[PDB]
């Protein structure tokens, strides 16, 4: 029964999920100071042209929006990787208010929500496999800040009054990924977790260094989904992000 609430949110997950305690947690706070270049890094290549969406679901702890995996359509390689992973599904975690949100932070600065691109390496056949492996996933994060809106994710804002409640989907076919980048690929990686139960340290961590801008009335519109199952008193969606781990003994690489 995990959540984000006083009694069952992140200082409670060790409990079920005695990694949270782990050598290799995520989110982490990124000091800009500390981050070496890496001239080691390749480019990055994000190849999402042929991506194929088919589904949001609200899981009672964010949305999901999911793509067809069972081909080489919208791939991730290069930076630190090795081989090629295939996206299976973005959501964020924000805030319920826009001066925090985001997951990782940069000089202990907390952006207003953070976008989470989720991709399996394929040498482990399936998500399932790779989860189970040290380098089997690889997240590109992203940061929102309240500006501007985008245009690119309003298809999403305009399908979340069909998806309030917990369990709730609905068919979201042919949205394009790519308007969610913001222009530069500049980023950093270290290697870390996925940063909701089960916690498995399973994922580069490939987070960009400029922020998108989103709308405030885009914003405010992810706050009105519901944790709740439909019937149930209404808790708003909100506040669905794990504080910065410990870094341990872990390096952050720029790429920049
Ligand atoms: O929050 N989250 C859920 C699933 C896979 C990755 C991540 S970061
Ligand atoms: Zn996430």
């Amino acid at each position: 029964h995990w959540g984000y609430g006083k009694h069952n949110g992140p200082e409670h997950w060790h409990k079920d999920f005695p990694i949270a305690k782990g050598e290799r947690q995520s989110p982490v706070d990124i000091d800009t100071h500390t981050a070496k270049y890496d001239p080691s890094l390749k480019p990055l290549s994000v190849s999402y042209d042929q991506a194929t969406s088919l589904r949001i679901l609200n899981n009672g702890h964010a949305f999901n929006v999911e793509f067809d995996d069972s081909q080489d359509k919208a791939v991730l390689k290069g930076g630190p990787l090795d081989g090629t992973y295939r996206l299976i599904q973005f959501h964020f975690h924000w805030g319920s208010l826009d001066g925090q949100g985001s997951e990782h932070t940069v000089d202990k600065k907390k952006y207003a929500a953070e976008l989470h691109l989720v991709h399996w390496n394929t040498k482990y056949g399936d998500f399932g496999k790779a989860v189970q492996q040290p380098d089997g996933l690889a997240v590109l994060g992203i940061f929102l800040k309240v500006g501007s809106a985008k245009p690119g994710l309003q298809k999403v804002v305009d399908v979340l009054d069909s998806i309030k409640t917990k369990g709730k989907s609905a068919d979201f076919t042919n949205f394009d990924p790519r308007g969610l980048l913001p222009e530069s690929l500049d980023y950093w990686t270290y290697p870390g977790s996925l940063t909701t139960p089960p916690l498995l340290e399973c994922v580069t961590w490939i987070v960009l260094k400029e922020p998108i801008s989103v709308s405030s009335e885009q914003v405010l519109k992810f706050r009105k989904l519901n944790f709740n199952g439909e019937g149930e008193p209404e808790e708003l969606m909100v506040d669905n992000w794990r504080p910065a781990q410990p870094l341990k003994n872990r390096q952050i690489k720029a790429s920049f």
